[PDB]
């Protein structure tokens, strides 16, 4: 168990080393809704890309269910543009009636920006 005002990188680094535990490992978050909610989404849809589905519990969203295994590794791994930085060259684009594409930045990206 971790606080819900838990920093994104504490919690995000142990979710990505929970499937190498010993045995299958119980994440839960005491509190609201976490501060690091979207990195938390973010770790957990990446783990989904290396082969390692995290489950939300029906009880709460606030615990996730985690298995334990070895990450399949995808031959390719395409890491998306910083979304915040994307919106520039985005903003060109509109306020100049110009088009303008971002080619890794779609619609299932992990970034809140």
């Amino acid at each position: 168990e971790l606080a819900a005002t838990v920093s994104s990188q504490y919690v995000s680094s142990i979710l990505m080393a929970a499937p190498y535990a010993h045995q299958p490992v119980t994440l839960r978050l005491v509190g609201g809704k976490p501060i690091s909610q979207p990195y938390i989404d973010m770790t957990i849809a990446m783990m989904a890309s290396f082969g390692i589905k995290v489950e939300r519990s029906a009880e709460d969203p606030n615990t996730y269910l985690i298995p334990k295994g070895v990450y399949k590794n995808p031959p390719e791994y395409v890491v998306e543009s910083d979304a915040s930085s994307a919106t520039y060259p985005l903003a060109v684009a509109a306020i100049t009636g110009t088009t303008c594409t971002i080619p890794n930045i779609g619609s299932e990206s992990l970034q809140g920006d």
